[PDB]
């Protein structure tokens, strides 16, 4: 019936596509929003400092927009201002050229769309390829299946949160983009969700968390002006993006034009192989041992710490039956501090150490990180 022809449809388009993508020489890019290309905030402290060429943090806002929406319930108005990540436009321009770029963001429909109205104006960039919460089949998570359920091989994500996407091998982790000072995910059970929502744009409308926090800076005398002002434009992990979005892609068609040996639909590159395989020399080596940073009541080798660091190539254990190379710790004397430090041959640093390493693709010394 008007099933079983429709799924073999389907199933010719989506193959068709992944064809089409191979003759441009391209792959496709699932592009996350919140922290990962922008940062949003709807603290009115941001309109407020706008306004003010004479204020500290006036020249690191002169590109930030804003917008008006009004949503589901009662017709509740938010003024959005956003900040793009420095270098964007280029990005999108440039990356466009190896990849087909898709949103897939946690926030509203709505909210994509005025985002995308400004981030992509001619439309050319995503076309209508947005995915949002109302749209995608999830509250908690994303799935490449939503838009590639038979065949994820060309397909590369980049978003600030692995959580998500459960630590999906074709991820590429971002360093989270926090312009906006004290400001996470502004989206972060439909109505019931909506519900706390709602309740943290307001207490960011009401609390002004950045008028709080630049008020304290201020209120501790110093002469740094600089290191006075809340507000800061030190972000250039779109270029650092790009490099390594373009080594994919070159080994990805390195592989694919070396598949000369029945290339129909016999074998082909797989970006959830090739990152993987790029991702594992970075902490090779390395027995993680972990103490103060997980809690005990979340499973330790399921943590996202664990599976962040795992993904990088490092092996993570529960005790010292097997020596650790590391100890992370947090700051705490414990007693698996106390051990790793008796056994002088285990490098206990902080948590830094980690997370700075993992974000940089590079195992970075202990010696800035180290406890003992
Ligand atoms: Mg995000």
């Amino acid at each position: 019936s008007d099933l079983t022809v429709s799924l073999e449809e389907a199933s010719r388009l989506e193959s068709e596509n992944v064809k089409r993508l191979r003759q441009e020489k391209r792959l496709s890019l699932i592009v996350d929003l919140d922290q990962t290309i922008i940062h949003a905030t709807v603290d009115p402290t941001v309109g407020e400092w706008m306004s003010d060429p004479g204020n500290v943090n006036y020249d690191v806002l002169r590109d930030v927009r804003s917008f008006n929406l009004q949503e589901g319930p009662s017709g509740y108005t938010s003024c959005y201002y956003i900040k793009f990540r420095p270098g964007l436009a280029q990005f999108l321009q440039k990356i466009s050229e190896l990849y087909e770029l898709h949103i897939y963001t946690m926030g509203t429909k709505a909210y994509a769309k005025e985002v995308a109205k400004i981030i992509d104006p001619t439309g050319k960039l995503f076309q209508d390829r947005v995915l949002s919460r109302d749209d995608s089949g999830s509250l908690a998570q994303k799935s490449l299946r939503r838009l590639f359920p038979c065949d994820t091989s060309m397909v590369v994500v980049i978003d600030d949160r692995g959580d998500v996407w459960d630590w999906n091998p074709n991820l590429i982790k971002v360093v989270p983009y926090e312009f906006f000072v004290g400001i996470g995910d502004i989206n972060s059970a439909l109505e019931e969700q909506n519900k706390e929502r709602v309740t943290a744009l307001e207490l960011q409308k009401s609390e002004r968390p950045l008028a709080k926090q630049q008020n304290a800076l201020l209120e501790d005398e110093g002469k740094p002006t600089p290191s006075h002002t809340l507000l800061h434009n030190r972000d250039h992990e779109l270029e650092r993006l790009e490099k390594v979005l373009k080594d994919i892609h070159a080994v990805y068609y390195e592989e694919e034009n070396d598949i000369s040996s029945r290339s129909g639909n016999h074998k082909h590159a797989n970006v959830g192989l090739i990152i993987p395989k790029m991702k594992q020399k970075v902490l090779k080596g390395c027995r993680l041992l972990f103490s103060g940073v997980i809690p005990l009541g979340v499973d330790v080798l399921s943590s996202d710490i664990a599976k962040w660091a795992m993904s990088f190539g490092a092996e993570v254990v529960l005790d010292f039956s097997v020596p650790p190379t590391h100890l992370i710790a947090a700051k705490i004397r414990t007693e698996k501090v106390k051990k790793a430090v008796s056994m002088g041959n285990i490098k206990v640093v902080k948590l830094n150490w980690l997370t700075e390493s993992l974000s940089q693709w590079k195992r970075l010394p202990e010696s800035d990180y180290l406890l003992y």
